[PDB]
């Protein structure tokens, strides 16, 4: 399929929206780049998918959202990455299962079937106010023990 | 706070629930593992999470899911064929704060459950509708189970 926009929102205490366009694909990489006004290049939110068969025949799949502040010269960035490791032998069945439950995880999975937080809320402050054990757990760079 | 179960849907016709029971943590790395019937230890559905401080500050988390699948004997339990491994890596520099996680984190799992070019799309990761991940269109669900991303 051709890439289109690509819309998200952040935790701010009133959620902004982020809308990530096209820039360039080659065919196994593919850059979106937020154009906010005001802002360089190197300072936009930045999503790259990328991917390859290697020689083994395995796939290895990789989604990376890059989040750089500005001091001018950038200060620092938070990049968040997601791998997935796809073996020949490997199904559709299996990326499905694998790619929906570790997403469940990071959306706050806990000891009750089926508890989520939506990675679209509208609700502000809301990822950063989580108990949830992976929401917390990334947010203050501690897993539970 | 302590490791307690953690309970994931899969994406089956009938989606099917898993429960992964803590395991072992040693203050880097906090393991869960489910305990399925007929199935040995390495090849059961296992949760890593895990943490390191990186010689210039940058702490690198990760969130690591294993999947085996079992051959298929021609019951004691059969060796493993092949794993399918989901990880989540999060790089934070010594100057980032929660808020820059937070944002991340969120912006990052929104990509994954399938945000597009409509404001507030997702795909729920808990979905009881079954194949719902296999069946969808969305951007990067598509992209991840078919093994290439959008051109």
């Amino acid at each position: 399929p051709a890439m289109t926009n690509i819309v998200l929102r952040d935790d701010q205490t009133s959620v902004a929206t982020k809308t990530l366009i096209p820039i360039v694909s080659d065919g196994n990489m593919s850059v979106w780049r937020e154009n906010a006004a005001n802002v360089p290049i190197d300072g936009q939110i930045k999503l790259t998918g990328q991917w390859e068969r290697m020689k083994d025949g395995t796939y290895r799949l990789n989604a990376k959202l890059e989040v750089p502040v500005m001091e001018p010269k950038v200060a620092y960035k938070v990049t968040a990455s997601l791998t997935l490791y796809a073996p020949s032998r490997s199904t559709i069945a299996d990326r499905a299962n694998a790619m929906k439950m570790l997403s469940a995880v990071l959306c706050g999975a806990d000891a009750t079937a089926g508890t989520t937080l939506s990675p679209q809320s509208v609700t502000g402050d809301a990822w950063k106010n989580s108990a949830l054990p992976f929401v917390f757990g990334f947010i203050n760079q501690a897993f539970p023990t």
